[PDB]
């Protein structure tokens, strides 16, 4: 199915599930139809590494950005938090 561009190319990362999770749930009157990268770094003693995906709604789609801290040590999730785009 096209479930994501990944035709041969499955290669999926350590948050890019937890962000779907969540991209799901706050979204009761959607679907998530995709899992996209975007940029990531790490800092000392917090890291960063959100996704887009795209959500679907009646018949708009539209995407969403999944607001990942976590740690660069051992993958604690420090807190995680959620943000729309609007057009």
């Amino acid at each position: 199915g096209e479930e994501t561009p990944l035709v041969t190319a499955r290669h999926m990362s350590k948050w890019e599930e937890i962000a779907v999770k969540e991209a799901k749930k706050r979204y009761p009157l959607a679907q998530v139809l995709f899992k996209q990268k975007v940029w990531d770094r790490k800092r000392k003693d917090e890291a960063v590494k959100q996704y887009h995906l795209t959500l679907r709604e009646g018949s708009k789609e539209f995407g969403v950005f999944v607001t990942i801290s976590f740690d660069p040590y051992s993958q604690k999730v420090n807190k995680i938090a959620i943000l729309e785009e609007y057009q």
